[PDB]
């Protein structure tokens, strides 16, 4: 096999259902899952999980994506991670059938706002009360509960009078009653234990910190130098915080895939703009619960993924998902649950964090993750999705985007085993992931980072053909559809006697994959 | 560069098609040109008026796909030259292979027929109400008059029953039979009329027994193998044994050629599925039903006939009674426009013109008129829903062919494609295609001469005959064929640079099916 | 039983096919019809037809509305026609499940431009013919009574010549005579009707005669109008302003006889009361190839507006002379009712020809079979899908019972309207099942005509002093009509349409309903 999430045998003759309810009516939890998993796994890999000997076990369970978190640690640290990834990465490449492709992605710490020590480190902050929030350095080693300092100059500016005010991550809650002349004076609504250099959200303010801090400038020419797959850009609020990111990377990273990381109210308020400028969305469900109503979330999350899969866009949801698994080998119910709905919303993929990076069983929470995954594919109702997504878009004549249309139905009216892409950008592959089909898609690519970034999509399997090109096109198209047959076969995917879809160009260098064939499985 | 008239049929390719059929009435336009091609074929019955070289070039520039001859009358020499003088005319057109226009020769037998006998030529008055005897008794085959009548169908007597009608003279006397004999009938006069020799006799609602093809049939048939024809029109056919006696007498020299049944009676129509399934095609001939079956049924048994076919993906023809004004008027009625209109729209894949274009005084006008009306019909064909229901009714299958054709339709309507170029060698592709109809031409790419003329049986198909040798690397070869598709589609202003096309071919030289479907924009 | 269209049984458990193909494949023409004949049939009264005698059996028939033909005939002439069609109805009010009310519509002759008199004269093409004012028949010379054709005529006009049988080409104008050349030839006779293209015509929409005939219909109580030459919007405006106040409730339906019509014809629609379609006269100016098109347009704008829409001339011609039509002509009806038309209209067939009854008894057999090609499912679901977002009660309420009527295969929908308004606005949705609109009111039972499917009866009874008692009482006489007519038996379902609470008007409630 090669992995316990290798092979994915899938059957392609199950009776579509007429309905979403009678598809629900259908589930049985007795049955193995008879689909692929098509959901990305990003893992964060840190402490419990950067030697090369785990990582290639966590990738023969299926991390598709390694997030490095630049919220803590050193360049020399995080290139020793990324080492780390590739030389697990390429201890499988011997056996071109075997390899999987692993991605790198580069999660910037981004603008944040920080209290001032309490005298360095406890202090009570008491239910009701009154707090004044200072902002001279004249007051920044003293606090307790009379006065707190923080960072962010302009804090008077964005609150008004009503708004809340939170401490550590969430503990601390206030209520601003008066802005002070260059100070702020606060009824403690929650109240907790208070420490130094805690961080500070503004639910529904629009804060005016630098869209990259120079931190993040120097942490993102780095990962143009060590070749990082995407940056994860935190903290994005409106559509010019994405182009300084996209500035920063510039020439040399404009192949870089930007994510934007939606973190607060403003950016939830002008997603339009941030997903017109990003390449992709992550859905940040902790940072959202501080900034929104807990109660609001759900929609929020919804609503996100909703327009990102309208917009053929990659929308990865992150942040509680197997929590819990930092301390005990399996999940809640409820984590089971929470993350399932995340793939039943549309979530291209789900993100580990502290359960990869520092728990006690990274191991067990990538396989957690897989199964939880692959048991979801059997609640998603395809025939909707696609019906919908065809008719929501305009007639284009791009010929690339109506052969992805044409393949994808094709994919269902032949109930074909996959549709194999030839791509060097990955772009084709992409268009046919938006339309959202039943089979893998098996892209087949020459380039690397194609094959790496190509994991921010739903149903892409990316395979990375090493052999040279060919000189007569049409036989170096037959030698990579060859390819994809036999890691289709081998993955269980299909077998001699289905029928796959085949998308290609016409001749070669040709603008366009504009060519679909409906072709035997030998 | 305009060699028709017909020839350029200019598409606008950029409007929303309406979400409803109701819409799309609503959106009728009398005031703006066609935005379509004339998809639907037409058939000229060649004949005295129009069987020169010359008539033959303009009705070829006017829009005429099938030259039919009518076997009812005529000899196999003078039905010889005609076939000459059609193909003469056709070939005049080779020499620009971007302006030739495919012909097909469609050869519609006589087929069995009941005949009266001699008036002692001589008619006689029969008046309503008198009684009419009709004997079989053949001492009397020579001697019909107003009193007794002989007739040829020797079984007449155990078809028919007191109460069963029979017509003589194409539906003109109408006689009531009143008393039944072994030998004789005795019946009432209905209708009343000038009653000639030799004249043709139909039975309503009776199961005549005749043989399927006639002494005349056979001699015609063989015939037709050895002229090549493309195409026979069978008559009088009643059930599927009648198509397979034609079949057969066609054998394996004639196997390629098309048989198309004519349904002309009540037990055609209610046999219908028998004889589709064993047809190549089906030709309505509305006359003929008019008076076998009660006149205001022959609209649904048209309707029904044509859906039908439709559903089965087999040619149907509808034919009798188009502009047959055109006989004697250089311009047709209302009602004949609105009638050829009618047909197209319940899904007639071509239209027949007979008298019109055979012995008529406007021969020209009338292939220009039902150009006219036919590339008029098409703006109120509602492609959308034929696709979509031809599309839900089809067997699931994987089957790469079927997927490949339904696809390329498909994307024709969502790309709003100039065309379909389809490279095939039998046709068989190209009518897969047609079968879900698609608004967008199908221009159908081959090197078989006889491909090319048959493929005029399909609504939506214009068949292009490539005439340059096969080329040594296939990607090549296939080139070739698409740009020649290209510069014929670009000439008759179907599409232009900019705009994009549908492209189906094989993938590597012979392999088995056409399963490769591309989006190409027009160079 | 009285007459030959009373009794149209119906089967009601089909299964509608899922295709509008498996529809048209599904046809068979040795299967008896199993549905009602739901098109009216209006019959012009003419000499041949205008006798109490002809008028009763014309009506067993299955006649729905009787048309005058204000072209010719005195006010005399006309007001004793009106008088025969009331005795022949009203011979059969003495049953009132028998009785089917019959409307009366006058129809205008508007402006006419007329040839004088010398026998037949041979236009032959390309040979001269100058049009002369002054108040004598060849190739040169010929003289019409519209004064003012030089102002409206100018070099490369057409001028239609007796019902478009002859095309004249003017070339030189000299405002008096006019100088033309023949176009199309064809024999010409005397006292002839003449045509000009587009909007040449200045004559106006309501005549001084117009005006009297259209007062006349006023003070003789017709149902309805056919408005001849409607131009456009302010045409239909000036009819309405004769018929005035005291014409209010009187239709108004615009006869569209020529390109300009067609071409301002979402304002006609809008300004009238419904549409008339006249094929022949279209067919003057407009070319076979194009008028298809004309009509099919004409009748689907007038569907999707929930207005009447009549089928008018050339339809069984032939019947004039033969007791049977031709194969063509009952094709080109089928195709009329199958476009969408709610009413066929029979002119020289049962005004003067030879065989009127006939004419009307195979009207009503080529309308009863064209029912069997009619796709129910799809009018309704695109009606319903293109109809504008009202919350309108009564609007809701119509479309509710049509929805209810195909998911319990019902029998009917039963309507009980003083005004008709709730049967018209369930008829625009184009029901599978017939409507029986049930009225007191004998103008709105006879007006009912003017829409497909509407089975209009006459409730004579007095009204009950308990409302649902008087409700229970309608019902039941519909219930009664629709068993003695074959249309659904006992333990059928029917779909019930009312007001709720005594007088009001507004049609709002819904019932289904088992027939006891």
């Amino acid at each position: 096999e090669a992995g316990t999430a290798f092979i994915q045998t899938q059957q392609l003759h199950a009776a579509m259902a007429d309905t979403f309810l009678e598809h629900m009516c259908r589930l049985d939890i007795d049955s193995p899952p008879i689909t692929a998993r098509n959901t990305g796994i990003i893992c964060t890999i840190g402490p419990a999980s950067r030697s090369v000997e785990t990582l290639k076990e966590m990738i023969k369970s299926g991390m598709n994506v390694a997030r490095l978190n630049f919220s803590h640690g050193t360049h020399e640290y995080h290139a020793e991670t990324i080492k780390n990834v590739r030389t697990a990465t390429e201890s499988f490449a011997s056996d071109p059938i075997l390899y999987r492709p692993v991605a790198v992605a580069l999660d910037t710490k981004g603008p944040e706002i920080r209290t001032g020590l309490i005298k360095g480190a406890e202090v009570e902050l008491k239910k009701g009360a009154t707090l004044k929030i200072t902002l001279d350095n004249a007051y920044m080693e003293k606090c307790d509960e009379n006065i707190l300092w923080l960072d962010y100059k302009n804090i008077c500016k964005v609150v008004e009078v009503g708004s809340k005010i939170y401490v550590d991550d969430g503990l601390i809650s206030l209520q601003v009653k008066q802005k002070g002349a260059d100070f702020l004076v606060t009824e403690v609504e929650n109240g907790g234990s208070l420490g130094s250099k805690k961080g500070v959200n503004l639910p529904g303010a629009a804060v005016d910190l630098p869209a990259v801090s120079e931190k993040d400038i120097q942490d993102l020419k780095f990962g143009v130098e060590q070749d990082v797959d995407m940056v994860f850009a935190s903290f994005i609020r409106k559509a010019s915080d994405v182009h300084e990111v996209r500035k920063v990377l510039g020439e040399k990273g404009k192949n870089i895939k930007i994510i934007s990381k939606i973190e607060n109210h403003e950016g939830v308020r002008r997603f339009d703009e941030i997903l017109e400028a990003s390449d992709g969305i992550m859905v940040a469900r902790g940072d959202l619960g501080i900034e929104i109503p807990a109660e609001k979330v759900f929609l929020a999350q919804k609503m996100m993924i909703g327009r990102c899969n309208r917009a053929g866009k990659p929308v990865i949801c992150a942040t509680q998902m197997l929590e819990s698994m930092i301390k005990k080998p399996r999940p809640t119910r409820a984590e089971g649950s929470d993350v399932a709905n995340a793939v039943l919303d549309g979530a291209d993929c789900i993100m580990l964090s502290g359960e990869t990076a520092k728990g006690d069983y990274p191991l067990e929470a990538v396989r957690m993750q897989h199964l939880i995954a692959r048991e979801a594919e059997a609640a998603i109702y395809h025939l909707q999705l696609f019906e919908e997504l065809r008719r929501l878009a305009p007639i284009t004549s791009d010929p690339t985007e109506a052969t992805a249309v044409g393949a994808v139905e094709a994919s269902f009216k032949c109930c074909s085993g996959a549709i194999i892409v030839l791509t060097k950008s990955g772009r084709s592959a992409h268009q046919v992931a938006r339309y959202r089909p039943r089979a893998p898609i098996i892209a087949v690519t020459r380039n690397p980072q194609t094959a790496r970034q190509a994991h921010l999509y739903r149903g892409i399997f990316p395979v990375l053909c090493k052999d040279p090109v060919q000189e007569a096109w049409a036989e170096d198209v037959d030698l990579r559809v060859n390819f994809a047959m036999n890691v289709g076969k081998a993955r269980g995917f299909f077998k001699k006697g289905d029928v796959v879809i085949v998308l290609t160009g016409w001749r070669p260098g040709s603008g366009f994959t504009n060519t679909m064939r409906v072709v035997p499985v030998p």
